[PDB]
DNA sequence: GCGCTCGCTCGCTCGCTGGGC
DNA sequence: CGCCCAGCGAGCGAGCGAGCG
């Protein structure tokens, strides 16, 4: 059971939005669920809204293409350094790596149409699968599951600023550091 | 008129039923001088089938009916093998590889019916380093004299091509012995 | 912020090696500078000019650095007239340099030599940290250039070239080497 | 030093794949 | 049903350079 990834900057600004009337952005208030030990003071509304819309589309389009409604999938919104960005990590079945970019590069065009109202983004390089090399010529990287607990789980406030799964294992992981430290010990196994 | 060498490791390998394998009889032509003791049958059978395979496959690929080519069968210490020697002709260096990969894989269907051989390095060309990072050797002609053609029994199982000169020296030691001999005469 | 450094050979053969247009271009001193035009061969330093100029646009390309940093000079040797070229490492790292200096090298044979390699031995060298085989291509900081290459004085100074603002003026002006040799020691 | 070794790098090649039209 | 062509990615091999003796 393998993952593709598939990493999405997400900016602070976009098209349309303003503060001054009312939009789709702005008018979001987040709460965590009452099982989260997280510091919503810590965690940026406006790309937070943005980034869900993003995961969202993403999702419902990955389901079209690999006619697989109930696919595994773990994302995770972080915040650099220089960019928001979130890792999204889809599972394989379905979508031969052959056609993936023909796939992802629908999903691309859907997501800024959509969000994006036609304009791409400026950000480099914002919509990136992860490839088994660093420069040219590689292969779409499958990673299993011990990704989650190796690369993700263990970020903290302020780089984890949200995350979502349909992986009964992780989904008290989200939104909770304690068991995000439970699950990273465990996998010390 | 260069050439690309792929070296292919052939097993030791039911003798309760009937098979391809062990119900062929080999004779030698009658212009032979070789003694058909010394030839291990069950694995010539098998060496046969392979470079027949390879070279039906290698003449789509190259776009090249009619590519020269010599194979010699041998019998190492450890391992049976095949040096196979094959004209460039249609297949630049760049793109070798994706070639013999599928002709190692039509081998693989067709002869060890999908099972992928445990022999360590069974398909190898014969790169310019002993390590990575090499290219794909070129050899000319004058390989199959120096170092084909000297091989004698019971090193040498068999040997085939479609090259005018060797025709007669494939399964005749006399006249391996006389090209070996009239190729220092060239030097 | 490191250099590499290219040394490139420029034959002497105006004529008759048949590329007439070596002796097609009249140069001038800029007002600024103090050196004598007399001891500067214009035919060389005409090929040497397309030389420097289109190595530096090939090697834009190719580590994604407009605006790189560098340093040309070129010189009569014992030997040849050559150029040494320092140009700063920025987006080219050493594992990749070689297959980069290439494509340079058949860009450079193609435009100014028309497709004929030239027969100088050697005649475009990345430096490395050894005389023999099996060294890495060499980094030296911006000290080479006062250590090395400003001391250098008529007729074996020929022309300069850079784009580092503390050494515009020396390129062509034996007193300001002179001065910022002096101020470096 | 100095000639050589050999596991490794990565920009690039180009026949193949298979949705879209 | 047959082309188109963006994506694919193992294979390529000159170059690398610490290490060896
Ligand atoms: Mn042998
Ligand atoms: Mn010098």
């Amino acid at each position: 059971p393998g993952f593709y990834e598939i990493v999405i900057k997400v900016p602070s600004d976009l098209d349309g939005i303003s503060d001054s009337f009312v939009n789709w952005v702005a008018e979001k208030e987040w709460e965590l669920p009452p099982d989260s030990d997280m510091d919503l003071n810590l965690i940026e509304q406006a790309p937070l809204t943005v980034a869900e819309k993003l995961q969202r589309d993403f999702l419902t389009e990955w389901r079209r293409v690999s006619k697989a409604p109930e696919a595994l999938f773990f994302v995770q919104f972080e915040k650099g350094e220089s960019y928001f960005h979130m890792h999204v990590l889809v599972e394989t079945t379905g979508v031969k790596s052959m056609v993936l970019g023909r796939f992802l590069s629908q999903i691309r065009e859907k997501l800024i149409q959509r969000i994006y109202r036609g304009i791409e983004p400026t950000l480099p390089n914002w919509f990136a699968v992860t490839k088994t090399r660093n420069g040219a010529g590689g292969g779409n990287k499958v990673v299993d599951e011990s990704y989650i607990p190796n690369f993700l789980l263990p970020k903290t406030q302020p780089e984890l600023q949200w995350a979502w799964t349909n992986m009964e294992q992780y989904l008290s992981a989200c939104l909770n550091l304690t068991e995000r430290k439970r699950l990273v010990a465990q996998h010390l196994t």
